[PDB]
């Protein structure tokens, strides 16, 4: 599987883990200047837990920076 | 918590299962007129397997119609 991951820009190949899994979180500057956000390659949707939000994806290639704040 | 699920629109308040879980998957007509799209209030991020991608929060309010696709 080719996981993006961060925080280095694109890339891929793992390949243990079977799988991408993209998640954001907001912080006083979110709004006026954008979102939180971490792309990995781990195995199995990764916990969230508390003021998140977050998807996952088989798809090698899927993992990127997401419609400007997830849009 | 406040899942708002499909296909009903919008709504809300479960309450078991503690959380709001989101996921879409493409087919032919995908593209050209959108993304088949099922929204849900369970209890954990749902399986995914195979051509698919989703998205889980916490958060009562947010499960609604994603950026167009996802973005």
């Amino acid at each position: 599987i080719r996981c993006f991951i961060t925080p280095d820009i694109t890339s891929k190949d793992c390949p243990n883990g079977h799988v991408c899994y993209t998640k954001t979180w907001c912080d006083a500057f979110c709004s006026i200047r954008g979102k939180r956000v971490d792309l990995g390659c781990a195995a199995t949707c990764p916990t969230v837990k508390t003021g998140v939000d977050i998807q996952c994806c088989s798809t090698d290639n899927c993992n990127p920076f997401p419609t400007r704040k997830r849009p």
